[PDB]
């Protein structure tokens, strides 16, 4: 029975930017066109050089963020050019049946599939690809996972019945990866993901991962590639994990409003230091910026964030507010008259 | 002062399953009588055959669920036979009082005890094995642990004013196996649980495990004991942890309302895709299927759920619905006029 | 612009102790003046003797509890005495800009500084030293965290109208530790914090602590230094954890309110069993004790709690109540004519 609605086809950005929409929409139901095409690839994980057998959605580490509202459909076309070596799919969190859509998108090297899901449930969700069997884990921490967005056809709202809009999205998704080593202690380098499977399986039972990274690599958002903002902008930071958990922590910030298992049909939590998105999961958080500087967004084990990878920069431009926040007085010796035991 | 309740006997079942009881009740309070049989044997926990020195109530991991309402009395003969090695006793997360039970429990080989606990806190709780010291870890880990669920009398509800009621309950527990390796990588054999315990406390300090199970091994719940639901079903999914954190998700479905830490005081969370169970407690989510076909019960460390043992499989009969979901094109060769880049 | 408020100085306690400070105040907003002292100093961390190069706020870990009220200004004069060997700054994950203060108190050895910042997010919340790169966690996982409430102006409330009061607040400060052992297994000493660094920082990499404590040290809370309470008396259990999740539990209590986020704007969660702390931030959890005795407070990976550290024992008196809990029946042999199979 045909699906007689508009269609609208969007194209997609390369995180940590997203694709223009609305946030409230007058607009009735449509149905959303989106393509993907896998790609596997060699790619450079962080400062050091390494290098690692990537496989992607769009080129990019996390997929692209899809956003939708409430109602829409979403027909999805993934493609997988015969340039890539092994089958691929896509398992949407967002939708219902068929494995998340897994079991209707199986696509050889060459092949294109159609799936379309109709986008009943609110939130940001995680989507991953999941061939069967041990290449499920396999795939999704080689990088193949992203997120969508279901936004509320009025928008975000507190859950006390008043509207949140946001100024600024940004989507960062977070990636363990597991890259093996050799006796000296090296990471390893490989012409195939499949010449790299057997070595990469052995770290990845282990369940600790060599490099947790936001967008693909350590450093990818710091530097010249931080994020923008402003004083006075309501932020929404979309985080997202398909394999493992993390502990978001905006450093010099907080959560303002924050879902941290993603669903807009709950009200979120106020005022949150550090949120929690369970692996396979994507969550959000706003905030409204209140001081320029640099602020760090990072997991709060500090370890991953400092040494394994997952330290972004928000770079904020603005007048500084002395009365949240002062320096008294500047670093100075320790008066001689001071005890201190 | 002697407690002059009327006393009602209950048979348990073996996980997944669950014992006959009633979702609302307007029987007064009672004194629900379990009896709880601690057995160590060997077991096998996964498909290549690997066995373990394991420790149970009742012959099962998890340890049965239990069912009772908000005020009844539970009134538990926990019995150790002479053919077990160790003393055992029982901790209830859901009891007030003496370690939960535990100290009031310690059995030898050969003995037995009753304990009686008010049903005075509502939700999914878990029970375990804790006898003291480092024997606490490794009782629990050896397999002994299950939950019980104390229902409001009137039922579940939305935390809105609206009854929730289910057409079908499973009890899922999940078990971090911790089980040494040779020199050469292979799990090794033991012929009674002291043998083991040494080199399995070495396993166990490093907080690795080497399985992750469901119903006590990999593939329990798959195969031909997937579990049965229909289309329009309401379902009661329990889970438990009592050592380890884990991170639920229903493939191809949701979590429609979820008490993800356990407790029916506090309102469900709704539309959920993952959950968080924090290790040592329950939860349980809802789902009414929408869909027929398989699904895949998973924690979402999806390295956990494919390769260390953590999958379960629904089978779910009726009929598809495209509305919700289809494959507009099957896949096919891209056309020869594509980009793709 | 000169703040011209009232001044107030709080001499601060150690952990798991905290300053007298009060519940719900008429008291208009203060400049709450407080003092920190870094101590770089060897540690004894476990029942064995084994040492540790720790580094410290006040001397402790974790570093004392601040108690200000919302709107408050807190003042904190941050000295790093010149028989330290590192710089150090502070974060307060409380406050609004630069880092959390970590970009205005860098202080060399010899130096102080003084910071101000205002108490406008109530909740429990972590502070900790952050001197940037890889010394951050480094830092942190030394020792060198604590934590600040923010009360309402109101105190407590159960997020339906009703004042909730402590009769007795713990600061229970949760730490993991990276010790480095030699080829033999044994754990290694080192002279300085410097000569530990390399050895250590290969341990945190491999992100499994070789201890998990409370107040320090394993055995740290139990024997004399035991938690003290009275049937009858409300409990509020402060639990922080600045680069690791936990997930405490009461054995043979509950959590009757649990703000496991830590945020007081957000209502609490009710009859928890156990709740979760994501790495980076404190929580908090009322309890009213029903039942004398020994109590043992945990972590629930049961691993950590007893093989790593991580127990602690509230001594609580007062009457036992044979209604909430009772022994039907002491140890006894298997009667002879029971089947039990
Ligand atoms: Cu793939
Ligand atoms: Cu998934
Ligand atoms: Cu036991
Ligand atoms: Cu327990
Ligand atoms: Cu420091
Ligand atoms: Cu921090």
């Amino acid at each position: 029975d045909d699906l007689k609605l508009p269609r609208q086809r969007v194209d997609l950005v390369a995180p940590p930017f997203v694709h223009v929409h609305e946030q409230a929409t007058k607009q009735g139901p449509k149905i959303m066109e989106f393509k993907l095409v896998v790609q596997e690839k060699k790619m450079v994980i962080d400062e050091k050089g390494t290098t690692f057998q990537a496989m992607t959605f769009n080129g990019s580490m996390p997929g692209p963020l899809m956003v939708v509202h409430e109602g829409d459909y979403v027909e999805v076309t993934l493609v997988n050019p015969a340039t890539n070596t092994m089958p691929h799919n896509i398992d949407f969190h967002s939708a219902t049946g068929a494995l998340g859509g897994g079991a209707l998108t199986l696509i050889n090297p060459g092949e294109q599939v159609v799936l379309r899901w109709k986008a009943t449930r609110t939130g940001v969700f995680v989507y991953h690809c999941a061939p069967g069997g041990p290449m499920i884990p396999w795939h999704v921490v080689s990088g193949m996972n992203g997120a969508v967005m279901v936004l509320p056809r009025d928008g975000l709202n507190d859950g006390h019945g008043h509207s949140l809009r946001y100024d600024r999205i940004y989507y960062i998704g977070e990636q363990d990866l597991y890259v093996p080593r050799d006796e000296k202690g090296n990471f390893k380098s490989y012409d195939s993901p499949g010449e790299a499977y057997s070595d990469t399986e052995e770290v990845m039972r282990k369940l600790t991962p060599t490099h947790v990274v936001f967008n693909g690599k350590a450093g990818a958002l710091t530097g010249k590639n931080a994020l923008n903002a402003n004083v006075g902008e309501n932020v929404l930071i979309v985080h997202s994990q398909a394999n493992r958990d993390s502990r978001p922590h905006l450093i010099g910030g907080h959560g303002d409003y924050v879902w941290e298992t993603g669903k807009f049909s709950n009200a979120p939590e106020t005022g949150l230091e550090t949120w929690f998105i369970r692996g396979g999961s994507a969550g959000a958080a706003l905030y409204k910026f209140l001081q320029p500087g640099i602020y760090a967004y990072v997991t709060h084990n500090l370890i991953e964030a400092a040494n394994l990878g997952a330290t972004a920069h928000f770079k904020v431009e603005g007048k500084w507010n002395d009365d949240l926040m002062t320096q008294v007085k500047a670093p100075a010796d320790i008066p001689t008259g001071s005890t201190n035991e």
